[PDB]
This record gives C-alpha cells, sequence and structure tokens, in this order.
C-alpha cells in the first residue's frame, strides 16, 4: 500500500503541510504587532486545515476531502490579500461569493455522471476563477500601488504567484480524470499536491517573510 504513487503524494503533502504550519507557528511566536498578528493567524490556519484534510485522505486510503479543503482555504488566502491592500467589504464579499461558486460548481462538475456536461460546470467554475484573478490583478494592484513601497512590492509577488498557481488547477482538472482523462490519477494527485503546497506554504513563506505585514 505504501508503494503506490497515490499514497506517497498524500503522505508527502501531509508532511509538507504539517511542517509549514509548525514553521509559521514558530515564526509567529514573539511577534507583538497587531496587524502582523492577523496575517500569522490566517496564514498559519491555511496549511493547518490542509494538513488535517491530507491526513484524512491517508487514513481513508476519497478526494471529496480536497474540495472541502479548497472550500475553506481559498477564501482565507483571498482574505490575506484583501487585508494586505485594505480592500473594502463590498469587493471582499464579491470575491468570496465568486469563490464559493468556483469551488461549488467544480465539485458538481466532478459528481456528474453525464459526460459533455463536465465541461459546462468547468466553464462556469473557470469563469468565476477568471473574475477573481481579474479583481486581483487589475483591481488590487491599483490599491496596492497607492500604498507603502513594501506592501506594493510584496503584493505584486503574491499576486503573480496566485494568478499562475490558481490558473493551473483548471488545466490539471481538464487533463485529469474529472475532465478528458489524459493524465493518470497518480500524476494528477501529484500535480494538485504540488500546487496545494506552493499555494499555501509557498505563498505563506513569501508573505510572512515580508515587512509588509507590519502596521508600521
Amino acid at each position: 500500500i505504501t508503494g503506490r504513487p497515490e499514497w506517497i503524494w498524500l503522505a508527502l503533502g501531509t508532511a509538507l503541510m504539517g511542517l509549514g504550519t509548525l514553521y509559521f507557528l514558530v515564526k509567529g511566536m514573539g511577534v507583538s504587532d497587531p496587524d502582523a498578528k492577523k496575517f500569522y493567524a490566517i496564514t498559519t490556519l491555511v496549511p493547518a486545515i490542509a494538513f488535517t484534510m491530507y491526513l484524512s485522505m491517508l487514513l481513508g486510503y476519497i478526494y471529496w476531502a480536497r474540495y472541502a479543503s479548497w472550500l475553506f482555504t481559498t477564501p482565507l488566502l483571498l482574505l490575506d490579500l484583501a487585508l494586505l491592500v485594505d480592500a473594502d467589504q463590498g469587493t471582499i464579499l464579491a470575491l468570496v461569493g465568486a469563490d464559493g461558486i468556483m469551488i461549488g460548481t467544480g465539485l458538481v462538475g466532478a459528481l456528474t455522471k453525464v459526460y459533455s456536461y463536465r465541461f459546462v460546470w468547468w466553464a462556469i467554475s473557470t469563469a468565476a476563477m477568471l473574475y477573481i484573478l481579474y479583481v486581483l490583478f487589475f483591481g488590487f494592484t491599483s490599491k496596492a500601488e497607492s500604498m507603502r513601497p513594501e506592501v506594493a512590492s510584496t503584493f505584486k509577488v503574491l499576486r503573480n504567484v496566485t494568478v499562475v498557481l490558481w490558473s493551473a488547477y483548471p488545466v490539471v482538472w481538464l487533463i485529469g480524470s474529472e475532465g478528458a482523462g489524459i493524465v493518470p490519477l497518480n500524476i494528477e494527485t501529484l500535480l494538485f499536491m504540488v500546487l496545494d503546497v506552493s499555494a499555501k506554504v509557498g505563498f505563506g513563506l513569501i508573505l510572512l517573510r515580508s515587512r509588509a505585514i507590519f502596521g508600521e
């Protein structure tokens, strides 16, 4: 059982998600700044949720748990970016709403037992993702550029990372078993695991290493 690729990617994801959470926790201790504290709480919670979900997949070894974790973590990563650029509640609510639709229709697309329609839900989900990325790349950038150099600089990096990593999911889904079934399950599980760690631990490392989180 431990020799199967699928199990190995799940075990690795659990380990990396666990180590990241602990590292962020260590880094977070001995930080008094009120604003910085908020970023550490959100950013530490993200990989902690994923750790639990990846652990749950191992214990049950199914992937219905990945969507549940995407459902919880995607909104939190958006809040992180929203806090960084001091976005207004209205735009935040719109982002989370679009995000809920994105995750929700994605799951519906994977549950449908009638082909052709798989792509209909994928198109709706991808459209929702595109609205979010549009808001992040064109809307948040303007607000960030009118702010402190450190904030503007870290946001652009997090922005570029988010747009590229998130855009990869629809692609992997389409070539994977939920879509056209071109790439085997173990390769897809690997692609998602790599994307998940990069989008959470990777993203969190860049954010938490920056002075942009401090109130100043």
